[PDB]
């Protein structure tokens, strides 16, 4: 499946793909802004995951930090980031069907879109101000706005155990994006789409 991943962002990105323990593609790179980078993504990926990084600085052999999203660390990204991050979230090929979603649920970093670029389902969108008018308490000092499990670690928050509910947090994340995961168990915002779609993620995409 080919995602086309494109920064409408007035600031460089380092995107990212990963399913956690191996990264999709090239797992990473750098978009300026209005660049576009098309990756290839297996039929059949379970829990993969892109998201936007801000902030980083590489050496020459893509080792390196980022503000935002970093994972571990590697501009060709392996595993997960590093929170804050707005999550574009898919399993492919699932007894037939693609499923898409975004989530906050590990924060909010850069406004994105995730949209199918062929027929038969609708795209999902965060792009609310969530870093702007970020709770107080939940404003990430390396920038972004954290998830109130990554700043607090409880029970409720991380939903641990599964019986977790909606809180004061988690509410601001819906308010601002009705159309994402909040919560771990938030009712779900998952698009169904036909299996071996292919999409577009568009970071700040109402830039």
């Amino acid at each position: 499946a080919t995602f086309e991943i494109v920064n409408r962002c007035s600031y460089t990105v380092w995107a990212a793909a990963s399913k956690g323990n191996a990264a999709l593609d090239a797992g990473g790179r750098q978009l300026n802004s209005g660049e576009s980078w098309t990756i290839n993504v297996e039929p059949g990926t379970n829990g993969g995951k892109i998201w936007a990084r801000t902030d980083c600085y590489f050496d020459d052999s893509g080792s390196g930090i980022c503000k935002t999203g970093d994972c571990g660390g590697l501009l060709r990204c392996k595993r997960f980031g590093r929170p804050p991050t707005t999550l574009a979230e898919f399993s492919l090929n699932q007894y037939g069907k693609d499923y898409i979603d975004i989530s906050n649920i590990k924060g909010f970093n850069v406004p994105m879109d995730f949209s199918p670029t062929t027929r038969g389902c609708r795209g999902v969108r965060c792009a609310a101000d969530i870093v702007g008018q970020c709770p107080a308490k939940l404003k990430a000092p390396g920038g972004g706005c954290n998830d109130a499990c990554t700043v607090f670690q409880t029970s409720e928050y991380c939903c641990t155990t599964g019986k977790c509910g909606p809180t004061e947090y988690s509410r601001f994340f819906k308010r601002l994006c009705p159309d994402a995961f909040s919560y771990v168990l938030d009712k779900p915002t998952t698009v169904t789409c036909p299996g071996s779609s292919n999409y577009r993620v568009t970071f700040c995409p109402t830039a």
